[PDB]
């Protein structure tokens, strides 16, 4: 609920649905001994995940899936970098489009993600969970 410092897990409600040209920042840091976290952009409280980011430390692999109607889809994991090694901080830039999510790490393009849920509107709810530390949330 905070901008600043806000702990995890993280819940924040996106007033007037996810709006297309909506952009929403995410500062955090990975922890040295943490294994994966969570950015999940929700509809409604334990709902659909239209967009599930997930970068896990172990591989050093970034999946994205949606989780809709009870089940995973396919997942998406091709980047050009990985700006969540251990120890590092990030700045994501997440702007849901009308056909795409797209987003940025440190100014640098990490992915886009096509709509699976295609009415991105519904989608009212941040999430993130795990082992991150947050140091800025913009909604
Ligand atoms: O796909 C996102 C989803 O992954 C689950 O783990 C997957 C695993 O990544 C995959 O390699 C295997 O085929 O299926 C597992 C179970 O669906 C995570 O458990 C879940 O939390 C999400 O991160």
């Amino acid at each position: 609920p905070p901008t600043f410092n806000p702990p995890v897990p993280y819940f924040g409600r996106l007033q007037g649905g996810l709006t297309a040209r909506r952009t929403i920042i995410i500062k955090g840091y990975v922890p040295p001994t943490g294994k994966s976290f969570a950015i999940n952009f929700k509809v409604g409280s334990s709902g659909d995940i239209a967009l599930h980011i997930n970068p896990r430390m172990g591989n050093g692999t970034v999946v994205r899936n949606s989780l809709l109607n009870g089940s995973w889809g396919s997942e998406e994991k091709k980047i050009t970098h990985n700006p969540f090694g251990p120890g590092q901080f990030f700045d994501l830039s997440i702007r849901c489009g009308l056909d795409r999510f797209k987003v940025y790490a440190n100014g640098q393009h990490l992915f886009d993600f096509a709509h699976r849920l295609s009415a991105f509107q519904r989608v009212d709810t941040l999430e993130i969970q795990g082992d991150v530390t947050l140091s800025y949330v913009q909604i």
